[PDB]
């Protein structure tokens, strides 16, 4: 009974305007986002290298949805990657 309706409510955005997400690059985020375990951040690598960039996005928007917090984990490292807008957003649809 984990997932709230706010988190799903912002992943559901999140995949509605995927496009908006597209300049976020997987290997620079990763390592802020507290909420993976390392064994995700090793798969999540790896991933990257045979897939790119945004086949592992689609891929590390659903691994953080299996988190615990993984909003809160996103927004804090969109803004440590330059991309506050979209930490912004983010946040209002959380809060909407």
């Amino acid at each position: 009974p984990h997932m709230t309706v706010a988190e799903d409510k912002t992943f559901q955005y999140i995949r509605q305007h995927h496009s908006n997400f597209s300049r976020i690059h997987v290997l620079r985020i990763l390592p802020y986002l507290s909420c993976l375990t390392t064994s995700d951040q090793d798969r999540l690598r790896a991933t990257y290298e045979r897939w790119g960039n945004q086949d592992t996005l689609l891929e590390l928007f659903t691994s953080l949805r299996r988190r615990n917090g993984w909003v809160h984990s996103l927004i804090g490292a969109l803004r440590a990657c330059e991309l506050s807008g979209l930490a912004d957003e983010v946040a209002r649809i959380y809060h909407s």
